[PDB]
């Protein structure tokens, strides 16, 4: 059969919350695809940020990039530094992270965000929508954990 | 004891008592020493997929975390040679950001912290490192949680 899903309650009570776990795509910070190889290292190197969703010029999601992502093209072609000002990002793309849909359950969502840092959401026609990242998530689970009790009576359940 | 906002009792005796795994020991956790030459550190966070690392020193004692934005900056303010580099330990780069939690922390504070950062490190009130609490192994305890709560506990509307 299939897996449990999350109670209906704490279901409910999060989805009255969807503004918290979803970041708009106007609010993501982005690569193009067209990108320097070079130029998004040093980008990605001074920001500090993991990885970052790789879109087209018409919005479309790629996969994501990170340090680990180019360097590992580098290796596996022996580029130069002036080879690499000259290589766009479309080739060393990651697309290992799987991109959820706008209308995925929240069962889904809880159990991919333990597995990736973020979720990138699409339409389906693939426009990047935003991302879902753990620390958005966190703060969903934060106000559950103090404030479902004002709409519901938890109880004990002895089952010995 | 005036506490605030906590998380409800229930919440907190469940996570404390079925997946309090999240606390990953020191053992399971990469770590760098503090005497680590900075440009093997930069070389060794860039090859496998780490935003920060926790730095500790010959003692097993906590002393920030490290990342390649760290080393990156201190590159820059002082325009520092690849020589330079070689030399210099992680020490001096060193993120002291991340306030480390205690050992005896509330699990309502820990909940209020990871939201603010990737991961809490945990130490003694010696500063030994005891190891860290991931957004990853806190959402492993949550999902347990969402999915099994109704087990012991029966939800009714209010
Ligand atoms: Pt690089
Ligand atoms: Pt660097």
């Amino acid at each position: 059969p299939r897996g449990s899903q999350i109670a209906k309650e704490f279901e409910s009570f999060l989805l009255s919350h969807l503004d918290h776990y979803l970041i708009p795509a106007e609010d993501v910070a982005i690569f193009v695809d067209t990108h320097n190889a070079d130029h998004v290292m040093l980008l990605l190197a001074s920001n500090g940020f993991s990885r970052v969703p790789v879109i087209t010029k018409e919005k479309k999601y790629v996969g994501t990039i990170s340090i680990s992502d180019i360097m590992a093209y580098q290796s596996k072609g022996q580029l130069t530094d002036w080879e690499m000002a000259q290589t766009d990002i479309v080739e060393m793309v990651n697309t290992k992270i799987e991109p959820i849909n706008e209308a995925a359950t929240l069962t889904a969502i809880m159990h991919k965000i333990v597995d990736y840092p973020f979720l990138p959401v699409i339409s389906d026609q693939n426009d990047f929508r935003g991302i879902i990242t753990r620390k958005s998530i966190l703060k969903a689970i934060n106000s559950l954990l103090h404030d479902f009790t004002d709409e519901y009576t938890i109880t004990p359940k002895n089952n010995d």
